[PDB]
C-alpha cells in the first residue's frame, strides 16, 4: 500500500521574505498564497522565484490564518495550484522550501474541524506550504508542526475574497 | 538562493518487493532500475505500480551495485527517466518510496570517484532511488546512508548491457 | 470525404463487471459512467482498469438509462471525458472494449429527442460505451444495437445530479 | 485481460488516391508511408488530409512491399508515427480509413519471418494501414486480409533509404 | 526590461476573404472572431486556414465593432483563444496575418473604457487581429491604425450572444 | 498563399548584453547561441532572461560567424530550440527581441551558399536571432539587416564543437 499521487508541481512554489523571517508561498489564480503569520502586519513582502526577488503587495487577510498576496505583474510562474471541487482529505502531498531545499512528501491525513493533520519529513520551517490532494489540487495551507506531525488550515474558494 | 529543480517525475517510480524487504525502482527505457541489494538473490521480484503487483525478472547484474529488471509487458508506466548527456553533479533531486510515502528532496552533491554524496531527508530505506540532476535526468542510484548523508553509485549508458 | 476526428482517449475507458456480465464504462469528473442495464440493480460493481480490478459503488441512477458510479479512490485514470458545450450530432466517435479488444470507429449520426443513432461496424456488445463528437467530448452513452444501427442516450451536465 | 494500448494517433493517418483505387497512408518523419500496391507504378499520387487533396511524389520503392512518398511541403500533419526501439510484436493497434470511416482495433499478433499476422475486425481492405505496438509506435504496414486475418510487412528504419 | 510574453498561438489565426478585401480572424469557442468592418454587410464570408478555403456563415453582429462567424463544421483548428478572467491591459501580444506572412509583436497598452491603444509594428491591414494579454488570452479585437498606433475594441464573454 | 508555421517558442529567446551593445540569443542544448559579432572579443557576456541578468562564459567561436555561450547553471529556460534533420529553406520564422519588444514574423527565404536572405519586420538590430523552419527548428543565425532585408548564416550540428 503506497501513496501514488499526481500533478505534483514544485514550480508553483516560491519563497516569501519579510524582515521577521521567511516562509513558503504558492501561486493560485492571480495570487500568491501563504500562512498569515508569514506575512504578519506587513503591507508588502519580498518574493523569490527562480533566483529573482520581487516586491509584492498584500491583497487580503481574512479571519482564517491564510494570506493573499497579489502576484507581481512581471513574475510569470510556470505552474499554479487549483482548488479541489471534490476534496478527498484522506491523503495529501505537501510541497515546501525548507532552507535551501525543496521537500515534497505524501502522507495520509486526518481532519479535525477546519484543521488537517499529517506526517512531515522535517521539523524545520514549512509555514505556508500548500497541502494538496492526490491529484495536486490544494486543500490546505501548512501552519505549524509539533515534531514530525504537521498541521494545516483548510482553504476553500470563498476564502479568496470578502 | 534555493534549489529550484525541474522535470521531477514521481510517476517514473515503482516499489520492488522481495522476501528480504522493499526498495525503490525506476523506469528507464524498457527496464526497471534499482540497487543490487534490493534485488538480492531473487531472480524474480515483485513490482508494485499504481496499486497493482507484478512479477518481473532480473535481466542483468553488472559489476556496479545496480540491477536491471525487464519491465513487465502489461506494466505501462506514465513516465520514464533518461540519463544525462552533460551531467552537472553539483546539485540533485532524489526521489524515493520510503515505507508507504513518496519523499522527494533537493541537495548539493559531491563526486568521489564513482560515488555521489548528498544530504538526505530520512535515514530510512531509500535503496534503489534515482538520483537526478536539476533537469530530472538520472545521474546515479542511491545505495546507502550514514545518518543524513546519502551515497549513490553513478550510472552511465554502458552499464545497461554487457 | 472522411471523418477525420480528434482527441480520442482510450485511457478514459474501463470495463464494468457484474454477476450478469460485462460492459464498457468511461471516466468523467469523479465518476465512472455507463448504461443503466450494465449496472441493473447491483449496488456494487467490479471495475477493471490497466489490469487491476476494483470494487465500486453505484452513486446515482437518473430517469435516463444511464448509471453513475463513484470512481474508486485508488483508481487514478490517465484520461477523463468532458461533455460538449456546443454539440455537433452530425458525426461521432465511438470507443469500446469488446471482449479483450479496444475498438474505435467513426460514423454519421442522427439525433431525435434523447436518442442518438449511428451505424456500427459490428454487432458486438458495446453497452455503456461513450459516444463522442469530432473533438472527443462525450455526447451520449451507447445503449443497444438493432442490428447494425447503434442507439445511444444523450448525456447532459444536469444528468449527473438530481 | 484487455489490450489497454497507448499513444494512438489517428491524426497521423491520411488517404492515398490513384486511378487504380484508394488506400491508407501514414506520416512518419518527412514521409508518407503506405503499401507498395497502393502506389503501384505511379510516380505521383494524390494525398487527402483534413479535407484537402495534395499531389505528392513517390520517393522510394524498396524490395519490401512498402512505399515511401515525400510529404508535400504545405501539408503539416498534426501527428507522426515513430518506429519501435524495443519492438513487442505480441499485440498490436491497427489504425485505418475504411471508406469514410476511421477504424481502430487491437489484436494479439505473431511474427512469421518478415510478416506479422493478427485478427482484424472487418474483412474490408486496409491496405497501407500502420500496425502499431501497445505504445503507438509503428511495427508494420498492413498488406492484405484473408477472412478476419490481416497480414502486414514489418518495417525497419533501414527500409527508409537505399 | 523586455516583454517576455507567453502562450502565443499562431494556429488560432485564420484569414477572412470578402469581395471588399481581406482581414484576420481568430478561433474562440465554436466561433471565428474578427472586426465588424472585415465582414461588413456580408452574410457569408470565405475563410482560409492551413491552405484550404471554406465558406462560413456570419452568426451574430453585436453593437460593438466585432463580428462572430460560425466556424465551419469541417474546419478543425489546432488552437483556439480563451478570454481572460482578470484582464491585465498593461501589456499585449498582437498576432496577425499581413499579406502572406505572420506578424507577432508585443507592446505596452492603455485601456480607456471600451477601446485599447498600443504600438504596432506595421502600418498594414491587421483588421480583426486578436489582442492578447501576456498569457495569450484574448483581450481585444484589433480595429485600425493611425501611423504606428493601433486601436482595438475590448472583447467580453457577453459579446458572444444577445 | 499564407505562411502557416508551427512550434514557435519565444521562451527559447534571451538578450545578450556586452559593453559594445546588445543582441538576441537562443537556447539550444546546454548552450546559448548568437552571432559572433554580438560577443566579439569578450570572454564573459551578460544574459537577460525573464527579468534576471546572469553572467555567462563564451564556450566556442568557430570560423562561422556564430558564437556558443555556456548556459549559466542557475538559468533554467522554459524552451530550447533543436536543429532540423530535413531542412526546408523555402520559408522561415524569425524570432527576436528588438529593444523592449518580442517580434515574430514568417517570410519566404533565398539561399546563397551558406547564407540566407529574407524579409524582416523592423530595421532595428536583431543580431543573433534564430531563423527557424516552418516547424520551428533552427536553420540559421541572423547576422544583420540591411533595411528590411535580413541575412543569416546557416547552422549545422557540426558547428557546435571543433
Ligand atoms: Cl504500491
Ligand atoms: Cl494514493
Ligand atoms: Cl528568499
Ligand atoms: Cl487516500
Ligand atoms: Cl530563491
Ligand atoms: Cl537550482
Ligand atoms: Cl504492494
Ligand atoms: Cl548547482
Ligand atoms: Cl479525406
Ligand atoms: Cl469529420
Ligand atoms: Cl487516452
Ligand atoms: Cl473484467
Ligand atoms: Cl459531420
Ligand atoms: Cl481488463
Ligand atoms: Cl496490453
Ligand atoms: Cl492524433
Ligand atoms: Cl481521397
Ligand atoms: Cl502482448
Ligand atoms: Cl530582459
Ligand atoms: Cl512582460
Ligand atoms: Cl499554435
Ligand atoms: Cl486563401
Ligand atoms: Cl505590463
Ligand atoms: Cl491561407
Ligand atoms: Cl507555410
Ligand atoms: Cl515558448
Ligand atoms: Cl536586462
Ligand atoms: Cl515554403
Amino acid at each position: 500500500k503506497h501513496h501514488h499521487h499526481h500533478h505534483i508541481k514544485p514550480g508553483a512554489l516560491c519563497v516569501i521574505d519579510t524582515p521577521e523571517g521567511k516562509g513558503t508561498g504558492f501561486f493560485s489564480g492571480n495570487d500568491i498564497v501563504t500562512a498569515a503569520h508569514v506575512v504578519g502586519n506587513n503591507t508588502f513582502v519580498n518574493v523569490c522565484y527562480e533566483g529573482l526577488m520581487y516586491e509584492a503587495k498584500v491583497r487580503y487577510m481574512p479571519e482564517k490564518d491564510i494570506a493573499f498576496i497579489t502576484c507581481p505583474g512581471d513574475l510569470h510562474p510556470t505552474a499554479r495550484l487549483k482548488l479541489s471541487k471534490n476534496p478527498d482529505y484522506s491523503c495529501v502531498t505537501v510541497m515546501a522550501y525548507v532552507n535551501e531545499d525543496l521537500v515534497v512528501s505524501t502522507a495520509a491525513a486526518m481532519v479535525y474541524g477546519n484543521t488537517l493533520s499529517y506526517a512531515v519529513r522535517t521539523q524545520d520551517g514549512m509555514s505556508g506550504a500548500p497541502v494538496c490532494d492526490k491529484y495536486c489540487r490544494v486543500l490546505a495551507v501548512h501552519q505549524t508542526n509539533t515534531g514530525y506531525t504537521g498541521g494545516a488550515v483548510i482553504i476553500d474558494p470563498t476564502d479568496f475574497h470578502p
